[PDB]
Parts: structure tokens; C-alpha cells; sequence
């Protein structure tokens, strides 16, 4: 169903593109001859990326640096990036603050932290790209967890940041629906990927089977592309399997069945 | 199971308590014989509900009126309901800033506001709650809803919050099982109750299938009461079936039995 091509030319942010998934979705879409702009606080490391973009064959590729701490950077990054491209198609939301595993104790300083970078920055985000989207029948694809879908220990800041993306995208999703805004949103759920922070960050306590971060990138662009959703992505398939919440959906359809102004009408 | 007489002499806040189901949790404790502290912003309200819980047969009953807009002010609260009681056995989270039912837009700063009102003071106050909490092994309950389960149009902000409460307090409980701390977590997850802001904010059209607020107020205090997980209210028995999510418990499970 999905061609590489449908990439070729097309306006593309990603956030958190200085490493990680982020740094490889970036490669991705160079290789398909994306126009590509990055973003990340180190512009030393966005240099290097944008270059192997270059050569990987982008159509073009710019970076502005900046933290997402920082609500009045998040909005004028949009607008930069837009110039730059002359548009917008897709908005790949993909960084967080810095974190790692910690009982709770006191810590109201990384919870906020973690609410404001992870959760309302994607917000922000957004509402500056959306005039952009809704001419191009843009896409907006929001990276998540397993642990914003399910319940873990040593990560709550981070879960409730996750959980936070997940019911205030997937309700605007039936917003659009309902009032007729043609952009998409893919909200992706990993498990375990084996980014280097993430390898780190594990190191002492149970690691299980990281999956690739290479094939994880490309599911993500081929989610956003395809207009999915949910992308879920895990090396183990049991934990793919359990990971769909059938009976969510058969409550949301229940309701707009019942609700929508166009209950009748096809 | 469930009998009144657990919670005779027992120390329990209750926010949001001013209208509405926290309202109607002060009156049933009072009847069981509780100390309770209610709190909210409306203080002549506020007033008359402990004067009520007094004529009920409340062990004691007290307020203390702000503003949970104000991180500062929860956390004095619980010191100071605290101090009132001895201690504090249980803590019902149960406020909510004021939401309509809208497409969003724009309103990052109702975002903002939906966040720290309906989700970090809950958070705020559980940390100092904590230390009473676990000298009596008490309880914490945290008030939620469908549309912290499930996605609705017009409430994206609303739904933020309560899926935060969910992930956050969901977390912290499996943190409580492995470091042996003995308090536990009930997660209410609420249909419509006849609330008059539920009944203000709602059309006519859904009147109908509102449940009732005295009932949904004993409900709450006797899942916490017996340190159930989650506890579901709804005037369906439909939507009930449907809301448990056996597929996350799996998972859930399949990582803390390693
Ligand atoms: N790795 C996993 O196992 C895993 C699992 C589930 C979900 N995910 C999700 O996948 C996404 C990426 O994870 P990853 O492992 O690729 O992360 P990563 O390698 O650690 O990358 C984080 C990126 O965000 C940037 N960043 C950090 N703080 C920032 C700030 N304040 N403002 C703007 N950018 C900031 C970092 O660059 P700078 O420091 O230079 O700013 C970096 O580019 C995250 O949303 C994560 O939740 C990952
Ligand atoms: N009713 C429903 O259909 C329904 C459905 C699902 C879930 N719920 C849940 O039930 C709980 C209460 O609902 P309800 O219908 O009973 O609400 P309600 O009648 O409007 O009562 C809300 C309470 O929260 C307090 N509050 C508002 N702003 C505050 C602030 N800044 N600081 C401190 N307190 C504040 C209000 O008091 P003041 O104005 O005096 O401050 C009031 O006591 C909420 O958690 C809600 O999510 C209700
Ligand atoms: C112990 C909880 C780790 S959080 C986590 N858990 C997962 N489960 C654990 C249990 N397994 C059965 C399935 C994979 C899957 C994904 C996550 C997960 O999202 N892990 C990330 C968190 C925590 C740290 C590692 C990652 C990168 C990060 O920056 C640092 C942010
Ligand atoms: C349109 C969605 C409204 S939010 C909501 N929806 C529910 N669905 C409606 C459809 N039913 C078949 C199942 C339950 C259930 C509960 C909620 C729900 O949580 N409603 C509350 C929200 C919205 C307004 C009413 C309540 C109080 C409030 O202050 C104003 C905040
Ligand atoms: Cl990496």
C-alpha cells in the first residue's frame, strides 16, 4: 500500500531530530527526497544531520535549534520552518525532556518539566502548524509508549505525559471528523527501541529485546503516510497483539453513532 | 462487604467539596460518623455543607476555602487538615477547574489551567499527604471519568487531564506494590451524574441517563474503603461491561511477574 514516493517532495518537521528515532526518521525521509527540517537545543549535532540529509538525497534540509521548555520558541520555530519550505504537509512531534528511572518520591520540578517539553509543547506545536496543515491536507504524527497506553513503575512523570498526548489528540481527532478538518493524526505507541539513551537509561534493570529504531522510523513515516490512527511497534508480538483496546473503540463509535450532526448522511 | 461503620472516626479530605458529588461524599461520611475537611473556593458554601455534616453526625467536619490553581496552597491544606484531625486516613481528589463542552481552538492557557487544576494539584497534594497517609495505611481516591478512558469530541483539554491522572497514578501504584508502601489507589471512572454542572453543560437531549449523585457519592467512599483499583459508575450497565481493558492488565502483568 505504501511507496516511498509518496514522500518525494512533500514539507516535513521533526522534532527531537538530533539522535534517536528522530535523527533516523530524518534520514528516512531524505532518502525519499523529502524537504526536512530539524530541531533539537544542540545546533553541533543538527549540523551533522542535516548533512548526511543532504547526501542521503533530500530536496532540501535546514535546522533551527532551540528548547521546547520554551512555548514562544516552539510557535516561531513553526513559522520559520514554514517559510523555509514554503509549506507544510507533515509534523512529526517526537522529543521529550531528558528522563530516566526513578521511584517517585518528591519531584514536582520534573513532573511540571515533563507535562510542559512532553505533552503541551506538542500543543503549542500544533496550533502554529494547523493553518499550514489544513491547506495541505497535512498529517500530524505524535511519537508515544506502551507506557502512555498501559501501566509501569519508574517512569510515572513520563506515563502521565504520554496518557496526556493520547486524550487530548485522539479527542480532537473527533473533532476534526466532525466538523471536517482533513488532517490526519497518528498517535504511535513503541516498546522498547533501541536508541542509545534508551540503552542507556536500561542498562541496570530489566532490558528485554529491544526493537530496531531503523524499521521503528520507517513504521512511523509509513503510519503518518498511510493516514492511520494507531502505529504500534514492539519486538515481541504478544505485546503487539494486547496492545489494541477493541472495546475503546466500540465505546467511541457507540457515542458517535448516537451524536455525531452526521449520524445519517454518507 | 462493604459495611458503614469503616468509616466511624476515620480522617478524610474531600475536595471540590463545596457542589456536586464531593458535596454529597461530606453528607454520606457524616452520616458514617467521620472527621472530615472539606475544601473548594466557595466559602460560604463551603460553611453550610459542614453545618449540615455537624447535623448528620459528623465525629467533627471543618473547611478550608482556595484556590487549587495555587500549587502553594494545596500543599499547606493538607498540613493544615492534617493538624485539625491528627492524621489523615484517606484523601478524596475530586475537584475540577470549570470546563464547557467546545470544539478547541486555540486556548493553550485553558490547556494550561485544565493541567495544573485537574491533574498536578492532585499530584501536589498527594506528596503531602503521603507521610500521614502511610502511618495509617490509608487510601487515596481519584475522581475520573469515561472521557479519561475513552475519547470524546469537545472536551480535549478535560480529557488530557484525567488520562494524566490515569498514567500518573496508575504508575505510582505499581511503584507502591514493589516498594511495599501500603497505601492504596482507586481510579473512579464516572458516567454522567446529575450534578447541575453536568446538567447546566449538557443538553436536554441526555438528561435522561444521568446518574444519580447520592448513589455515585457511596460508591466512591466504598471502593476506596475496600482499596479496590478501579471502580466504575454508570446508569448503563452496557457501558460498565465495556470499560474494563483485560488486554492492559496482561501486560501489565506480563512485565511485574519478571
Ligand atoms: N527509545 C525508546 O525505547 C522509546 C520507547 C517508547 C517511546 N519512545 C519515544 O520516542 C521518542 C524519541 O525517543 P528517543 O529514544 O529517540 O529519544 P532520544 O534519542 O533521547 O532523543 C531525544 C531528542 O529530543 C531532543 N530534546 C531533548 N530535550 C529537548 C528539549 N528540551 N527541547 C527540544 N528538544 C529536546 C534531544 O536533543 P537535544 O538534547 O540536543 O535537545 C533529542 O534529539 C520519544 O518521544 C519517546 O518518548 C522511545
Ligand atoms: N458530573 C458528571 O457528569 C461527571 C462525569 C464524569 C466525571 N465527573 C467527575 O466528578 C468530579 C466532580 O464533578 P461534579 O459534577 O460534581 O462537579 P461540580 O459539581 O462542578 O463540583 C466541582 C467542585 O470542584 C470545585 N472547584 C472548581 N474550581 C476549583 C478550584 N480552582 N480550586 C478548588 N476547587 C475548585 C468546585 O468548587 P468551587 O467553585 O467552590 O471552587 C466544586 O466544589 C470531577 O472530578 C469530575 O471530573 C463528573
Ligand atoms: C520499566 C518501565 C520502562 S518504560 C517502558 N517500558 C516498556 N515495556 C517494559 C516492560 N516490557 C514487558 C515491555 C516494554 C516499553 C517502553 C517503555 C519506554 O517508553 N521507555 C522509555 C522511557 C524510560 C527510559 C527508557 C525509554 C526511553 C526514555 O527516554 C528513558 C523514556
Ligand atoms: C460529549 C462528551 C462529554 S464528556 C463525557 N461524556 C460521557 N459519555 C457521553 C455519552 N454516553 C453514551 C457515555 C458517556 C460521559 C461523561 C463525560 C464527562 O466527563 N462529562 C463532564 C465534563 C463535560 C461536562 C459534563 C461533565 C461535567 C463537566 O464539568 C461538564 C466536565
Ligand atoms: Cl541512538
Amino acid at each position: 500500500e505504501f511507496r516511498p514516493e509518496m514522500l518525494q517532495g512533500k514539507k516535513v518537521i521533526v522534532t527531537g531530530a538530533s539522535k534517536g528515532i528522530g535523527r533516523e526518521m530524518a534520514y528516512h525521509l531524505a532518502k525519499m527526497g523529502a524537504h526536512v527540517v530539524v530541531t533539537a537545543r544542540s545546533k553541533e549535532t543538527l549540523q551533522k544531520v542535516v548533512s548526511h540529509c543532504l547526501e542521503l538525497g533530500a530536496a532540501s534540509a535546514h535546522y533551527i535549534a532551540g528548547t521546547m521548555e520554551d512555548m514562544t520558541f516552539a510557535e516561531q520555530f513553526v513559522a520559520q520552518a514554514g517559510k523555509l519550505m514554503g509549506g507544510l504537509d507533515m509534523l512529526i512531534l517526537n522529543h521529550i525532556t531528558n528522563t530516566s528511572l526513578n521511584l517517585f518520591h518528591d519531584d514536582i520540578h520534573h513532573v511540571r518539566k515533563s507535562m510542559e517539553v512532553n505533552f503541551l509543547s506538542y500543543v503549542v506545536l500544533t496550533v502554529a502548524a494547523l493553518p499550514m496543515l489544513k491547506q495541505s491536507n497535512g498529517s500530524i504524527v505524535v511519537v508515544s509508549s506502551l507506557a502512555g497506553k498501559v501501566a509501569y513503575p519508574l517512569v510515572a512523570a513520563y506515563s502521565a505525559s504520554k496518557f496526556a498526548l493520547d486524550g487530548f489528540f485522539s479527542s480532537i481527532r473527533k473533532e476534526y471528523s466532525v466538523s471536517r478538518v482533513n488532517v490526519s493524526i497518528t498517535l504511535c505507541v513503541l516498546g522498547l527501541i533501541d536508541t542509545e539513551t534508551a540503552m542507556k537509561a536500561v542498562s541496570g534493570i530489566v532490558h528485554m529485546q529491544a526493537a530496531p529504531k531503523e524499521e521503528c522510523a520507517l513504521e512511523i513515516i509509513k503510519g503518518g503516510a498511510l493516514r492511520q490512527e494507531e502505529v504500534y511497534y514492539d519486538s515481541s508480538r504478544w505485546t503487539t497483539l494486547l496492545i489494541r483496546n477493541p472495546s475503546r473503540k466500540i465505546l467511541e463509535e457507540l457515542y458517535s453513532t448516537s451524536y455525531n450532526w452526521d449520524r445519517f448522511i454518507n
